[PDB]
């Protein structure tokens, strides 16, 4: 049984980097103990001259690694223990690929199933043999040391007299370069590791080795402590006096549903604002008086701030340039937050919770509502295409949480400025080719190294969904019931109508079969009737409805009907979605999917029509919606039934009215005397 | 100018018929002197030996006139002034033929326009010149007296000498054959005259000779005070101790609806029942149970009774003789009352008044309920069939009232049994040829002179329609709402729903919008449960109704449509007539044709079917209908509306609810614990 302090680990860096630094994590966890050189063809040269300290130690074992491509599965003791049971004194690690030289493949011996070449990225022997190796290096840093190996290696009397070895069967060390569908992850309790499935083995060494960083990436999340069944992820923060200064920049690079709201939203961040400078970049002229209208509020709120509008004719990555060019340059800039218009920050706490995390470059997980796509991938396509990873799905459900290295992000992330200044100095991050600004900007910080961190920790918001988004109309927002209906609701549904569906005594009853309940918010009512109104062809001689007074004759009104205005798709939705359950909970037995082919917006006016004289309705149940304010807006009465000597005196706003429509509900309409009288009719379940 | 004192009229008689005492009441109106003759060719004689007494009062104008078939129209005044305005001694009356020596039409005069040849019925002169015409009369009482004065007037030098003239214009007299076009009733305020259109004359004398006796008596109801304007019929009773001794024959000559309640009325007939004897003849084996079980309470109610039932294959016109025969065959038969199944005397009063005109033959008016066919007619064809004369509309709308002299009657008449004996004691009146009965007993009075009466001066009462009457049923009345809806109305309708229909706080509201009123009678109730076991094919596996609960899903009954019993058509049309108009009553502003696809009777018992679960109905209100009693025929509850926690608790038989069907009224049928519950359903205006 080999003493695991006899043990040491020999690695190369030259700086700390999240690589390293995640390579130093997984031997801390086993304890092993690492002598990491050259941080203070060149690797051999500093390794042989370590080496020469520990030529006659023959009771030392010694594993040469990579440090920034590799992780560590295994504990010192099953390694020397497998070590012991290769029967080597140097064993290096094996793989598919025969390199630099492809013509040596002829002189290394047969392998049968398991790979037959050798890796210098990787190797465990004695210290003495392995001194009697690196000792014969006389060449120069810029020559290549995997032919020094692996000349030294297919030498058929060096091979035997010191006993040298390859580890065909990934053992010890699984080099992940041609072997990608033989490594799965074997997970435990409060460890996970690799299985190689081919050779049945659990190796020790896990190399991402050639074009595999994003595979390494992904099995670095859980080997060997990084996620776990039981103790969940290992390196996030988990459970969670002036706090860093931060430049948060807003880009709006299309036309977005409920801009005006995001604005607003900027001014409940629960961050200090006098700590925060905005830049906003808006490349559309769609959205100039949106801007315009809550900038005022912006300036009071935020330390500076700064607007780059569609007049300067900035592409989305100049702008992504520019605004972190602008933090980049600014030596009190600690913090970078760049967030797009088609997010939705739910948490109030996002910035703060991103910056306690403590990476370079980490994002807010945000997906689209209800659906699977998300502001990150989990892998890539040789061709830089979406791919969905392994683990792609319990992510974005959330079965997995913990901050996870991903190869992209888009639309939230917060970046340490010290990055931007030190090891991302340049301009044209998103900019200088005819990739994606988004995907340019992914590639930049893989290819210094950097993690890019994806958190779903918490519950951080949403995406809208921007593809098809028609703005020809007065109030497109309006539209936004289908694509953005979660958004919708907030914005357009009265705010105490779930309150009042799930009892809590807001529902009233002011004449006997008839329910009064909150419904549309005053924004709904406000856009509704101006979207009525810049119609302007109301109805009058000759107009018909479905009303039946004294015999077979209909009463008609001044209004406009919903498919007139192309809203009828929409407004029926919103019968079906709040409507409809609100009236099976207020008529106990009653079903309905809310069929209704009369949807109409009334207007009463003194000199029009003022009134409606009684009459039933051609439906089971009508929906009565007021869309402004008694008194304010128009004076005069509401709604009388004639049979109940019972009388809507004064119509809330937002609310609306449900009653029977045939036989028992005879209704007029009093005459408006002041003003102008708006409400909303459907005539539900003809 | 003619003293009317010297003016006499001379008839002759040898009864006191009820022509001869019209005659006399028409000349006593104007104040006439008349001799009547022969009281106490024949004619002359009579008259030539009365003319003796006045050969030589040459101050004495006399007219000779019959009187069985004449009427006086103008006073003796008038008379006197037309007769000096002649120019004649002695004027006879003129007509369209010769007769009886249709020969000596040559030697008459030419007369033009007017008419040509005498007629003896009816002349006027000097009592001298009419001596010396009557005294050269020496034949027999066997000869011609129409010969007589014919050949006399041809004679030119008589003719001449004497001054013996024609009334060719019928200026004076009117003889109605040949000439019935030419004449029309002349009304005035209290007295009605006849005109002659052909010359613009009003004649005095109207004599019906020929065959015109109908058209007389169509004429003598007015003519001169018979029926005025401003003074009404002048020989009816107008404004009305043992009464006399009846006999009532009764006569079920076809299947009759609503015998039961014919039979049952006879008990309350405002008549001492001491003093009537009831016979009833029914032919038809389909009313035996109905006399049976009413002949115990007849038996007791009247003096006797007798019933000749259909084993005696008696024909309609053998039993009416012989219920005639025995009502003139017993002394102690003062009055014979006959009335037939198909007369719904109405008037409970009508034996009295008819027998207080104190007629020989008189019939209350009965027709049939809102057309104008009646019990008599006012006019007959040539062969006897039926012909509208020229007031029969008048009478039947009674916008003329009175007693009238009628050509047939039928169904409902009382008979001065004298009459029978005395002036018809045959027994062949029915019968005896191969002409109707109804119609050979007319014409065996008419032929004796005997006038038949008509009184609409009350209102008596109505006929039903028997002609096309189902009795293939087990209780065709049911089937009887269109032939008799009168009638109908008074046997199944409930007996306080017109008064509910009116207001008068019959109608309730046991649940909020529910109303609950009374529709059926407890003979319906049964009569329709009966109807349905009798069908017995009840529902039960895979029936499907029109009913929504919890989703789309049906609630079956174990139930029978009204389509299946084949009394669809009969019970919509109770729906139009009763549920209809008492729905709109209780929802005002609502209007329905009561359509109903679904009728049906439920059926709950604990055997098989015992309750209905919460539902809604496929209607827009639904009629719920009682059929039996809760507590005597079965226990359990009724109907429970479950939004408004209310119960029907204790359902009243003849009683209906009506609800709202959708929407607002879940209801469910409470479990029956004992005994048969049924109710009848409708789902109007689905
Ligand atoms: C939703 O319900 C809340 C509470 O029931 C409403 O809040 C109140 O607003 C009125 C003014 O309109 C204040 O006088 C009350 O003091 C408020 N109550 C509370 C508890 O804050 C709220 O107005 C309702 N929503 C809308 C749109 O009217
Ligand atoms: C129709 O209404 C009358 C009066 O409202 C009902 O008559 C009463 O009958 C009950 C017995 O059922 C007696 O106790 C009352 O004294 C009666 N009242 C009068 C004023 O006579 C009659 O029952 C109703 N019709 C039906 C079929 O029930
Ligand atoms: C590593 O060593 C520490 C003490 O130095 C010990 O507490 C810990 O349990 C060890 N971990 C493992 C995995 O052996
Ligand atoms: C008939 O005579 C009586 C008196 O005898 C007289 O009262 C009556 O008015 C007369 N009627 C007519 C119509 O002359
Ligand atoms: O004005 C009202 O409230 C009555 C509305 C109504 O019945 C209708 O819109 O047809
Ligand atoms: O039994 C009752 O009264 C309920 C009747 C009902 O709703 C039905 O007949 O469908
Ligand atoms: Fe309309
Ligand atoms: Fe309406
Ligand atoms: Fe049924
Ligand atoms: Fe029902
Ligand atoms: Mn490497
Ligand atoms: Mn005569």
């Amino acid at each position: 049984p080999v003493n695991p302090e006899k043990l040491l680990v020999i690695t190369v860096a030259t700086a700390e980097t999240e690589g390293y630094l995640r390579f130093l994590r997984s031997a801390e966890f086993f304890n092993y103990t690492v002598r990491t050189l050259g941080l203070g063809g060149q690797k051999v040269r500093w390794l042989k001259k370590e080496m020469e300290k520990y030529a006659d130690r023959e009771d030392m074992i010694i594993m040469f690694v990579d440090s920034y491509d590799v992780i560590l599965a295994g504990s010192p003791t099953e390694l020397l223990k497998k070590f012991v049971q290769s029967g080597s004194r140097l064993l290096f690690s094996a793989e598919s690929f025969c390199w630099p030289e492809w013509g040596l493949a002829e002189q290394y011996p047969e392998v049968g199933t398991g790979k037959r070449f050798l890796n210098s990225g990787g190797f465990i022997g004695f210290a003495t043999t392995i001194h009697q190796i690196v000792r014969q290096w006389k060449y120069k840093d810029d020559d290549d040391d995997q032919l020094f190996y692996t000349r030294l290696y297919l030498d058929p009397g060096l091979r035997e007299k010191l006993s040298l070895n390859l580890d065909h069967k990934s053992r010890i060390f699984q080099n992940l370069n041609g072997a990608l569908d033989e490594v799965v992850l074997k997970f435990d309790r409060n460890r996970v590791r690799i299985r190689n499935v081919a050779y049945d083995t659990l190796p020790i060494v896990v190399h991402g080795n050639g074009p595999t960083k994003l595979q390494l990436n992904y099995l670095g999340n859980y080997v060997p402590n990084g996620w776990t069944p039981e103790g969940g992820c290992g390196f996030c923060n988990q459970d969670r006096q002036p706090p860093p200064r931060v430049f948060l920049a807003v880009f709006v690079e299309q036309p977005t549903p409920f801009l005006p709201r995001f604005l607003q939203r900027l001014l409940l961040l629960d961050y200090p604002p006098d700590r925060v400078t905005l830049f906003l970049h808006n490349n559309e002229v769609f959205h100039e008086p949106h801007i315009a209208d809550s900038w005022p509020q912006l300036q009071d709120h935020f330390s500076a701030v700064k607007l780059v509008g569609p007049e300067e004719a900035l592409s989305p990555g100049e702008a992504r340039d520019m605004a972190m060019d602008l933090c980049r340059q600014d030596p009190e800039c600690e913090f970078y937050f760049s967030l797009d218009a088609d997010a939705v920050l739910t948490n109030l706490q996002t910035l703060r919770i991103l910056i306690e995390e403590n990476r370079k470059v980490i994002a807010p997980m945000l997906s689209r509502h209800g659906k699977l796509w998300s502001n990150f991938w989990g892998a890539l396509s040789p061709d830089e295409y979406y791919a969905r990873s392994e683990d792609y799905v319990e992510l974005v459900q959330r079965k997995r949480v913990g901050v996870w290295n991903v190869p992209y992000i888009s639309q939230a992330y917060v970046i340490r400025g010290d990055t931007l200044r030190m090891e991302l100095p340049q301009r044209d991050v998103f900019s200088g080719s005819d990739t994606d600004p988004d995907m340019a900007f992914c590639k930049s910080f893989r290819d210094k190294g950097i993690f890019l961190h994806l958190s779903n920790q918490h519950e951080f918001g949403r995406l809208l969904a921007t593809s098809r988004y028609d703005t020809e109309h007065l109030h497109p927002d309006l539209w936004q019931i289908f694509d953005n209906p979660v958004d919708w609701k907030e914005q357009y549904i009265h705010e105490n109508y779930s309150r009042a569906l799930e009892g809590e005594g807001i529902v009233e009853q002011p004449c006997p079969d008839v329910y009064w309940f909150p419904l549309l918010s005053e924004q709904m009512c406000d856009e509704l009737v101006a979207e009525m109104e810049h119609y302007g062809q109301w109805s009058g001689g000759r107009h018909e409805d479905s009303r039946l007074a004294g015999g077979y004759e209909n009463v008609p009104t001044v209004d406009i009907h919903m498919k007139q205005v192309g809203y009828e798709d929409q407004w029926l939705q919103l019968l079906r979605t709040y409507v409809g359950p609100m009236t099976e909970s207020l008529f106990p037995g009653y079903h309905t999917k809310a069929r209704a082919v009369m949807n109409f917006v009334v207007r009463y006016r003194p000199d029009e029509q003022p009134s409606l004289r009684p009459h039933h309705d051609s439906s089971t149940f009508t929906l009565n919606v007021a869309l402004n304010h008694k008194g304010l807006d128009y004076e005069g009465g509401g709604c009388r039934f004639l049979r109940y000597d019972c009388v809507i005196s004064s119509p809330r706003k937002g609310w609306a009215l449900l009653h029977p429509g045939r036989l028992t509900h005879y209704h007029e309409g009093l005459p408006t005397t002041w003003g102008t009288r708006y409400i909303m009719v459907s005539f539900v379940d003809p």
